[PDB]
Parts: structure tokens; C-alpha cells; sequence
């Protein structure tokens, strides 16, 4: 049976914060970086704000809701952190700002710098969060690289959660998607571990695309074939044996995700015995200033 749902759901004064630069528009809608001065408390907490595209279709807000709903039901050190919301005119989502932007674009733009020891615990900690959700028995079902946030190059978070479910529940990403999820739109945790596969591929590959080519329409062809992502270059067979066997028919033959945070964590301790990466040895990797009183959202902690 089900537990009753009590998490927060905290709105926000438009006058509490301050937009202060666009992050991303175009796509879908409108992501700020702002910051966040709570009622009378003398903290500001940096944060991005989701006010969608202007054009208030029902459709969309009935869409950014489900994420708050699921965004203030979660609470762990990997998974995105919900402030809470605004309801302007458009509704407007205000989350932790992740710095670093996304780990895809931070993989991309980084490829030179990015070390054995990064690689494997960005893997160690995704797993983190993706187990978290599997005690809350959520299944997120768009797990991959462009769905993790960078804190900072030593922490991440899952986000996105504009399609997560609880298991059972019945209500397109294909290069990342299990094969029962594309045949059958059957989505399971052990569905979220395909895709953590795929999205453990696009760290090692520093950001390529699944599949480049391939078109979505033979994806499942391909993969009733037997085919599967290749061997990334800087990764030993034990790595690759890991992603594997996250890509196996069947489900229940897939690792879960508490096995993943163990297997990885392993690997942590020995980066070099495990990833092969040149020049591995060497690498390492705001505004204004009325900036006191600022807190990491991490930091504040709401009773
Ligand atoms: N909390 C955050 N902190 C910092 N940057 C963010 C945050 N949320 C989103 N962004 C940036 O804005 C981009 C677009 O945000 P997002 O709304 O996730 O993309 P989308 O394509 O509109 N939908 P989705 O990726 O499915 O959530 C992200 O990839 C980040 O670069």
C-alpha cells in the first residue's frame, strides 16, 4: 500500500527574486539564473527559474506541475533540488541553479581535462540518485547525460522529471530507451538501468551520440539483432562489461542500481586500473559582490 504523499509544496512571491541572465530559451521554454531572497531570512540562494514559454496553453501547465509534484516528493544529495514555485501568470518552477550547466555540454566542452577519477564517480553518484528514486519507486524514464546537472565538476544531480512515474503506473528518447520500452512501452527501474548504460557510454565517449546515423525507426531492429553501443576507447573491459550487461533482453538479468553504486565505487578506488585516459595524472577542474549572504540551496534547509 501506499504511503501518504507529504511533501512541501512552497510558492513563491514573485518579489523574492531577482532574474539576472537567460540560460537556455528556444527548445521549450525559458530557463533564468536568479537569485532567491526569502521572506524575511537574509540568504540568497542562487537558482534557475522555469517560466515556460509565454503562451499559457493548459496543455504546458498541466506538464510543469508533474515535475513540481515530482520534484518536491524527492530528497537526496543527487537528485534536483525544488524551492518551490510561482504562479505569475505562467507558472514558474525555481530549482537549485546547477552552475555547470548539464553534464552532456560539460563532458563536450571539457573532453581535455576530464579525468578517470571524475568519470567514475559522476557514475558512482547517478547510480546514487537513480537508486534513491527506486526506494521512492519512481521510475524516471529519460535518464541520459543531458538530464544530469553539474553542481560543480565533483557533483552531480539527476533532473527532468517531466515523465517519471510510479512503478505500475500507466499515465520520444529511443537511442536510450530498454527494448521492452520501445516494443511494448513496458518502463521499469530495470528500464532505467538500460539508460543508464547508454548514458554512462555518453560520459565515456566524452558526449558522442548514440547511434550517430542510425535513424529511430531501426533502433529496435538493431538491437533484436544482438548490435549494442560499441567499446568506448579510454574504457578497460570491465567498464564496458558494465554497460553491457545494462543493455541485456532480459530485464531481470540487468544489474540494479545498488550493485552499479558498489561496482563503480570499486572502480573509484583504483580510477587508472579502469578507465585509460591520456594524461589521466595532470588534470584538475559568481557575479556580483553583495554576495555575504549567499547560501547554496544545499544549505538551507526548510522544517
Ligand atoms: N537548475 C539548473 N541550473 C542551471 N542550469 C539549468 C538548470 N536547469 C536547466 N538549466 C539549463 O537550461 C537547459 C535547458 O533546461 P531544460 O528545461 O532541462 O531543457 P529542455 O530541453 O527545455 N527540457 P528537459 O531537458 O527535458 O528538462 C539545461 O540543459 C541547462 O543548460
Amino acid at each position: 500500500g501506499e504511503a501518504p504523499n507529504q511533501a512541501l509544496l512552497r510558492i513563491l512571491k514573485e518579489t523574492e527574486f531577482k532574474k539576472i541572465k537567460v540560460l537556455g530559451s528556444g527548445a521549450f521554454g525559458t530557463v533564468y539564473k536568479g537569485l532567491w531572497i526569502p521572506e524575511g531570512e537574509k540568504v540568497k540562494i542562487p537558482v534557475a527559474i522555469k517560466e515556460l514559454r509565454e503562451a499559457t496553453s493548459p496543455k504546458a501547465n498541466k506538464e510543469i506541475l508533474d515535475e513540481a509534484y515530482v520534484m518536491a516528493s524527492v530528497d537526496n544529495p543527487h537528485v534536483c533540488r525544488l524551492l518551490g514555485i510561482c504562479l505569475t501568470s505562467t507558472v514558474q518552477l525555481i530549482t537549485q541553479l546547477m552552475p555547470f550547466g548539464c553534464l552532456l555540454d560539460y563532458v563536450r566542452e571539457h573532453k581535455d581535462n576530464i579525468g578517470s577519477q571524475y568519470l567514475l564517480n559522476w557514475c558512482v553518484q547517478i547510480a546514487k540518485g537513480m537508486n534513491y528514486l527506486e526506494d521512492r519507486r519512481l521510475v524516471h524514464r529519460d535518464l541520459a547525460a543531458r538530464n544530469v546537472l553539474v553542481k560543480t565538476p565533483q557533483h552531480v544531480k539527476i533532473t527532468d522529471f517531466g515523465r517519471a512515474k510510479l512503478l505500475g503506473a500507466e499515465e520520444v528518447p529511443i537511442k536510450w530507451m530498454a527494448l521492452e520500452s520501445i516494443l511494448h512501452r513496458i518502463y521499469t527501474h530495470q528500464s532505467d538501468v538500460w539508460s543508464y548504460g547508454v548514458t554512462v557510454w555518453e560520459l565515456m565517449t566524452f558526449g558522442s551520440k548514440p547511434y550517430d546515423g542510425i535513424p529511430a525507426s531501426e533502433i529496435s531492429s538493431i538491437l533484436e539483432k544482438g548490435e549494442r553501443l560499441p567499446q568506448p576507447p579510454i574504457c578497460t573491459i570491465d567498464v564496458y562489461m558494465i554497460m553491457v550487461k545494462c543493455w541485456m533482453i532480459d530485464a531481470d538479468s540487468r544489474p540494479k542500481f545498488r550493485e552499479l553504486i558498489i561496482e563503480f565505487s570499486k572502480m573509484a578506488r583504483d580510477p587508472q586500473r579502469y578507465l585509460v585516459i591520456q594524461g589521466d595524472e595532470r588534470m584538475h577542474l559568481m557575479d556580483e559582490e553583495d554576495m555575504d549572504d549567499v547560501v547554496d540551496a544545499d544549505e538551507y534547509l526548510i522544517p
